């Protein structure tokens, strides 16, 4: 009735911090139809092999997401762990979901201090990179719901997030993304920090906003 | 009498500003030997491709040197342009020097002003990756004298330049590095940087020396 996995602690000056990345990607027109998602999701963690060190830097982990055509490669550096990966097909678009698990869901969600949550919030860092795939692998799914982080992306303090981003415009037309950083079991404001950014056909734009809706949720579909 | 390829500029406020950076790698004892040095450069920037854009961030170019038994992987992000790759084998040791070439060698080096110089010199980043090779073919390698950047690794102001810097054990046993970042043809004001650690059998060090001997430069090779 205690451990982070099933519960939000009562412990003052303690935060169930967790990361929620919102993907969308607006495919070009002549890519070749593919509505197969969670074809696969691999994960890797720089120092993990046992002959590999990593001597200066933290260490990244990385997700390569296959589906709908696209293949999502992220990096994860001083982030909260990700516990939550989704996607669903709609149209000539991609959506996909990342994000750290809120208690009580069977997954460890660690809670720090509100010092080692300032800090992270600093320095958890992002990289996307977008590139086409013709993968035509059956979808690799789980019919669980699918689990959430219990953080809203609704404005709230700006912070610079999201490191590079390359994309192959052969097949992605758009891609808006949106990433929030908070407590998972209740808003803590200073904790609560959020980055954005919208790309239209080669155009990109900063401005914050209300992204609570900017893929429809409901859709998600858990990759395993 | 012009190019700066050809000449130093005696423009005011303008500095053909460089990179050298200097890797020596000490190999593991029952490591299989392999002196083959330069066997092979593959450069590569982001967004060269056509169909690559990146959106945020700034473009990588990322350098693959394999030799003598090592695939030492760097990549440059918002620093001077790299034109001369050398290496040398010496016992259990592969030493490498990539840098930028110094006016006057027929290499394009472009003189920035003091301002831009400034944000370069803390913009500027590098990320190390050497992993063990069982490439076996023989050495590429270049008969010209390696074209330098006239760049003293004498100790100068600290930077913090490198970035991520990870290993495999397997083979690498000691890693020291030395990155400077300097005016090409006259040490310059506030425009002399330099980083630089030791990792000696996994324990890494950051104190400053003078590493103007770290490598015997007279016995670089010029790797094609």
């Amino acid at each position: 009735s205690f451990s982070s996995s099933s519960s939000c602690t009562e412990e003052e000056n303690k935060h169930h911090m967790g990361i929620d990345v919102i993907i969308k990607v607006t495919k070009q027109d002549q890519t070749p139809t593919n509505d197969k998602i969670c074809q696969s999701v691999t994960e890797v963690t720089e120092s993990e092999d046992e002959s590999e060190e990593v001597v200066k830097g933290d260490p990244t982990t990385y997700y390569t997401v296959v589906g709908g055509g696209l293949t999502m490669d992220f990096g994860f550096t001083k982030c909260p762990k990700i516990s939550s990966i989704s996607e669903y097909s709609d149209g000539n678009t991609v959506n996909a979901r990342l994000s750290s698990v809120s208690p009580g869901q069977g997954k460890d969600s660690p809670a720090i201090t509100r010092e080692e949550a300032l800090s992270m919030i600093k320095d958890c860092e992002m990289s996307i990179n977008i590139k086409c795939s013709e993968e035509e692998k059956d979808s690799n799914i789980k019919t669980h719901p699918v689990l959430g982080s219990n953080i809203s992306h609704k404005k709230v303090s700006y912070e610079d997030i999201i490191g590079s981003t390359i994309v192959d415009t052969k097949c992605v037309k758009n891609l808006e993304i949106s990433v929030r950083i908070g407590d998972m079991c209740k808003e803590s404001s200073e904790l609560e920090v959020k980055d954005g950014f919208k790309y239209v056909d080669g155009s990109a734009s900063e401005d914050a906003a209300d992204d609570t809706s900017l893929i429809n949720s409901a859709k998600l579909i858990a990759c395993v």
